[PDB]
């Protein structure tokens, strides 16, 4: 079933405010976390080396 539920007329109701940025901030900390455990650090210039 490569095509199962067609989605190309089908709108998101704005029932959106709060959980989402909240998601998406947790995410992004997540993300920023594991960067830093990488070896990564806040900075105003990009650089990769």
């Amino acid at each position: 079933n490569p095509q199962p539920v067609d989605t190309s007329n089908i709108t998101i109701p704005e029932k959106l405010e709060y959980f989402i940025n909240k998601y998406a901030e947790h995410s992004h900390d997540k993300w920023s976390m594991d960067k830093l455990a990488n070896g990564w650090i806040y900075g105003e210039i990009y650089s990769d080396s």
